[PDB]
């Protein structure tokens, strides 16, 4: 469209294009002494809270906006509802600043209407690490859209980022804005596939009856990789190299270290689940899916679409195909009714012969402040939440 706000901001023009050669910031020799110490003005009647996401309260607001104001899908049937113990995990990963997580207020209420995150990650784009923010959870109340708070809201979570002499982010969204790194399609595989029918998340046909359906998608109680086990800690510098040693052939990666990978990977009922295959004492194989539900908006029967998303994923005994069909099986084992992962890393291979179906978004993948050619989604290799 015409990107009024977006047009000011160091992120690529519509129509910019860079070679492979290209890789560093729009805008360098940045200096924290030059950072705005004020905070952006709210209009009148609004002000900024920081919040605590560890405090339960905290927390507990955050969880009720998002609930009533977050990710509806393209048809406005489902609105996805991150739970309060899944926020506390993504917002308070190692070293993270507790002034990264900005709520903003009515007055006259006393209400949070707006939120705004990020945390500090290393990024390894096209060889090269940054430390940047990890920016989501974006959200203004559906009763106060399209006055311009939103830029309100990233031009001052960018001020708190500069602050700590980061100038680099990266961000996801399902809308097009200027101007993705990568583009990365939805699929989805039917686990519970009667409840997708009645919710109207999936379909039948008339060669494809019920019965039809649900035996097209019956998976066998049994893993491939026999030994695939919840993580703990003992693992994780097992799960470091593997899962670092796999991410590195990609363009884009977080690069984690083992306090990171403890945090991100060590299993937590309803938030995160990780599972491995341990083998002399090495880790070989490793699957990882998060939990996030959607509310389903009005249906006497079903209140919760219950789904887990992919997250990282290797294989070193089996092929990714079998260690893909383990994951589908873990994740019906733990009550989910549908697994969803993007076409990033190596998945797209195992989605016609695993039977996902192609969703209706994409997820489009962004930097803040760097200049870099594009690519595909297969050379994408972070997941974020
Ligand atoms: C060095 C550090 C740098 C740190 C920061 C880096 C950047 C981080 C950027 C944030 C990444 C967050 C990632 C994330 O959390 C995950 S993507 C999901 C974002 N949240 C949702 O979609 C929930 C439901 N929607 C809303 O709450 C509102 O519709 C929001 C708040 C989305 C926009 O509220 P609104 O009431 O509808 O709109 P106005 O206030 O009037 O604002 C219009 C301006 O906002 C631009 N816009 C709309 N959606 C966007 C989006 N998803 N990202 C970035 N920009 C978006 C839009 O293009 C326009 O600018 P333009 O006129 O130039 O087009
Ligand atoms: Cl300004
Ligand atoms: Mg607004």
């Amino acid at each position: 469209m015409d990107y009024k706000f977006w047009y000011t901001q160091p992120v690529p023009k519509i129509n910019d294009e860079f070679n492979e050669s290209v890789n560093e910031p729009f805008i360098s020799d940045n200096k924290v002494e030059d950072v705005r110490k004020d905070e952006y003005k709210l209009p009148p009647g609004y002000s900024w809270y920081v919040c605590d996401v560890k405090d339960e309260k905290d927390r507990s607001e955050i969880y009720t906006l998002l609930t009533d104001n977050y990710v509806e899908d393209d048809d406005n049937i489902f609105r996805f509802n991150y739970s309060a113990e899944f926020l506390l995990w993504a917002l308070t990963s190692p070293n993270y600043l507790k002034t990264w997580h900005i709520g903003v207020k009515y007055d006259a209420s006393n209400k949070l209407i707006g939120f705004i995150s990020a945390i500090p990650t290393d990024i390894c784009i096209h060889k090269r690490t940054i430390k940047m923010a990890e920016v989501n959870f974006l959200c203004v109340h559906k009763t106060l859209r399209s006055k311009r708070l939103a830029p309100v809201l990233i031009k001052e979570i960018t001020r708190r980022i500069n602050l700590e002499n980061i100038w680099q982010a990266i961000y996801t969204a399902g809308v097009y804005l200027p101007k993705p790194v990568s583009d990365a399609r939805y699929y989805h595989r039917s686990i519970n596939v009667k409840k997708l029918i009645e919710i109207g998340f999936s379909s039948l046909n008339s060669r494809l009856t019920m019965s039809r359906a649900i035996k097209l998608y019956r998976v066998e109680d049994t893993l491939n990789i026999k030994n695939m086990r919840l993580m703990k800690k003992k693992d994780v510098e097992g799960v470091h190299k593997l899962l670092g040693s796999y991410l590195e052939q990609f363009n884009l990666y977080a690069v984690f270290t083992k306090e990171e990978i403890a945090h991100w990977f060590l299993p937590i009922e309803n938030v995160i689940y990780t599972y491995v295959n341990e083998e002399n004492g090495k880790i070989k194989d490793m699957i990882s899916f998060y939990s996030l539900p959607s509310q389903i908006l009005g249906n006497d029967k079903y209140s919760t679409l219950n789904a887990a998303y992919s997250f990282y994923n290797v294989t070193t005994t089996a092929t990714f195909k079998q260690l893909m069909q383990d994951a589908i099986l873990l994740a019906k084992r733990n009550n989910f009714d549908v697994f969803n992962a993007l076409e990033v890393m190596q998945n797209k291979s195992v989605f016609e012969d695993l039977k996902f179906g192609e969703g209706d978004g994409s997820l489009k993948y962004y930097l803040y402040n760097w200049k870099c050619a594009s690519f595909a989604p297969a050379h994408v290799g972070i997941v974020l939440l």
